[PDB]
């Protein structure tokens, strides 16, 4: 079927409260085809040990998948997701917004 | 950098005719992603099938389930058919009874 362009979103999981451990989450939602590469960013720098779900998909092969890490925020600290994915010309970045 | 899939087909437990049992079949170790995966019952695609989703390696080799609740019958014979990029032509495996 026909290419479609992922929806990202990026929150934590639960309310921020700094220097408190949290978890922050990318997910990446309703794409197609298949392939794409996903990485969680502090102050653009690509963290290490992330994990992730695995990969979901619906009759319609819409695929859907879910990245995070164990984290604590901070004041200064700045957090962000970038994926790739064909219907991007350019790697996408999403910033965390905090206030919410 | 491209992988083709491992393919196996197998009963949950032992066949025994007219007794109900799962059939499956794992498809592995895999690159790209992107892949279909029908069950057959006399060469015919089973319409209510389950699957796991598609979980990966750091590698990025991809491994995925196909199942079905099944009732087999002395007559009845069962496959799987897979098709790949890294596949020419739609690979059919039978399910071997006798294991
Ligand atoms: C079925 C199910 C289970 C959990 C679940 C969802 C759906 S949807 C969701 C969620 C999605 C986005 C956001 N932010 C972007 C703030 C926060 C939470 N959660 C955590
Ligand atoms: C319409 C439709 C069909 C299937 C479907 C969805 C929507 S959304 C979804 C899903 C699966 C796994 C996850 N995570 C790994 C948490 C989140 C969402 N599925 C499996
Ligand atoms: C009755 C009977 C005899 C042999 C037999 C089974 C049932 S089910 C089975 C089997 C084959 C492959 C796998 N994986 C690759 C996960 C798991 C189990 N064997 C080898």
């Amino acid at each position: 079927m026909i290419q479609r362009t992922p929806k990202i979103q990026v929150y934590s999981r639960h309310p921020a409260e700094n220097g408190k451990s949290n978890f922050l989450n990318c997910y990446v939602s309703g794409f197609h085809p298949c392939d794409i590469e996903v990485d969680l960013l502090k102050n653009g720098e690509r963290i290490e040990k992330v994990e992730h779900s695995d990969l979901s998909f619906s009759k319609d092969w819409s695929f859907y998948l879910l990245y995070y890490t164990e984290f604590t925020p901070t004041e200064k600290d700045e957090y962000a997701c970038r994926v790739n994915h064909v219907t991007l010309s350019q790697p996408k970045i999403v910033k965390w917004d905090r206030d919410m």
